[PDB]
């Protein structure tokens, strides 16, 4: 049977049959968003979700005979797997994350449609370049973290009480989101200084993004 | 009586009277603004306005006898036709706002006069090499829009109680206006780990953003 | 006697001689800055200043017999000229930004010494390759500051009650400041359609200003 | 005893050895900020911490003697020493951010293994070609913290009281931080002007800053 399925698989149809199910339960997801359309069709939509999940399952059942080890060596393969397995946690149990989790498969229409795969694999493939930078980056906000949580986090536990909550409060300096009125101004009503801890931080860390973005307009 | 005609809609003669009719409309419309200008002359507008719509059509009328169906293949004749058609609506019943979208027909200024025609096509002409990219993010801001009305409408239901506005609260923090103070800081007094929802999604899309726009530093 | 100052204007040292005035005035109004200083010191740097106003007149007297014609058609001397008689104007009448205008002259610093000239004129030589852009984006704003003003100008006056107003806050949106909690989100208590006006209007303007930088990547 | 030294020095082995201690002391600083861990296990960090202080000096004595002028003429190797040196200050006396510059050490990861030097290198290497423009923001930045001070400092203190404030507030307004809901409508409440100073200081400042990135995509 092994050619049967394989040609079953592998067929146009087959592949457009899955599309055809993701843009359904894509608009399907949608709709369970309406408080409104619960109320009237809540049944309906997860009934075929149910099912959809089913058709998944099976499929990734079928895809895997027709490639078995060459399948868990495909990024795209493995994703579809994964996305589909988090779809399978009954609706219960642990975490609730896992039933929000699921709208994931979405991502499938990337997955299960080329272009997509391609500007995808387009964008992801910049990544490797940019990791020189990036460990450069997280050790520099790894150092301030720790310098900004024992110089501020006493008089200003919120922002900078915790190693974390310094991670987050640079993170919000560095895309410069409110700032200097936001933060830096207050820090300043007690610690006057704090403006030679900030200033330089934002000159670095906007420097190193800018390198960063021109390095990507090279390769 | 066609080549008559022809050779009066060719003539730069013509085409400058219009330009000159769109630099003086346009100046009409900005005292238009003035409630000081409209109690004193508001009577002198308001015809030289209804003259100037005549004119255009009249216009629009002769340059369709001059082009019949190649006309309708031109995006800025179209774009015309379009803009003159709003303005011809009455000014009573439906929606106020076709009466404000008379102020449209100032773009006719850029259909007019090359160079703006150019620098315009210039700009269009980027637009379909960025569609790959626009359709992956649309996907991107779909799944997330659904994931956040899911996790924080119910709490937060000015920001996330409804698809749309969960669309436009997630094009907020893309745009990095105000999300942390504004938004985020808020979500975690209840949902500490809403940082996991967030960060994420600002480093993707910004990550595609830049790319987008070196991929327009290429071509 | 004219190739005798036409020695002493070329000369190195007259050169250097005014640019040593320069960053000594320069330096002066920096000082002039402190009320404690005025307090101790202010008759000494008020007749220092007078001094160098001579000097400096002195100087653009001497440099135009030695280039007469030429030296009117030179921007950078051009300049000199303006900016010293803006600090000619007596310490008082009329309006008093002409006293603070005074702070121009420290601009001499870039006239007087190249390097400063070679980078400025660099940049300002970009300007001529996007008025093209910088036209259709001001007919832009024109525009919609119109239309603006004619939409949310009655129940918004702070905002857009007036053509100049409309033309500020969307400056504003444009550079992204406060735009949507500070704004739009405002606007929307009233007008829930206003984003319909305004992720249109950032879209094109962020677009446009993305192609804008571009261009100026290429020249 | 030179070349026997000069073979541990200059050994594998001695390098790993030392980048093995920074990942240490490192993980070891970011366990310094819980208050919990330090009521726990602070004795042991303290030690750890002497420890690795003396090793470090140790490895500098060592180090120097092994490359004599050639050390300090080494950019990275004056670096550890000046770190080194910092983390030697007693732990009392004086400021605490002797205390709290001790975590800069870490910064010897980048000085201690290659690609992070390389990428470093590369970064710090695009800085001569800004000097150019630096210098002309600088000035700018300089003339325009003069003009505000003296246009704003009397009703606006807390903003543009003082030269400095000025120059606090001008760089904030450069970054677009709540430039226009935070500084310029308050100062148009009473400066209807205002807007005559801080849009053009906007322009210029942002178009600068464009360029200089776009100097950065070129050389
Ligand atoms: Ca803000
Ligand atoms: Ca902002």
């Amino acid at each position: 049977m092994y050619l049967r399925i394989t040609n079953i698989v592998e067929s146009s149809f087959f592949t457009k049959f899955i599309i055809y199910l993701i843009v359904l339960n894509g608009i399907t997801m949608g709709l369970e968003t309406s408080k409104t359309f619960m109320q009237s069709f809540g049944v309906y939509t997860t009934l075929f979700n149910q099912i959809v999940i089913t058709i998944f399952t099976i499929e990734i059942i079928l895809r895997i005979y027709v490639h078995r080890i060459s399948f868990f060596k495909d990024p795209w393969s493995l994703f579809d797997f994964f996305v589909v397995a988090i779809s399978l946690v009954p609706t219960s149990s642990g975490f609730e994350i896992l039933r929000v989790l699921r709208v994931l498969r979405l991502f499938r229409l990337v997955t299960a449609v080329p272009q997509m795969r391609k500007i995808v694999s387009a964008l992801i493939s910049v990544i490797p370049g940019m990791l020189s930078v990036i460990a450069l980056m997280t050790l520099f906000f790894y150092i301030f973290a720790i310098m900004a949580t024992q110089l501020f986090g006493e008089r200003f536990p919120e922002w900078f009480g915790t190693l974390g909550e310094s991670f987050y409060t640079l993170f919000q300096v560095m895309t410069l989101d409110d700032w200097s009125n936001g933060i830096v101004r207050p820090l300043m009503e007690v610690y006057p200084y704090a403006w030679v801890f900030f200033i330089p931080f934002i000159f670095v860390v906007t420097f190193v993004m800018i390198n960063l973005v021109v390095a990507i307009c090279v390769d």
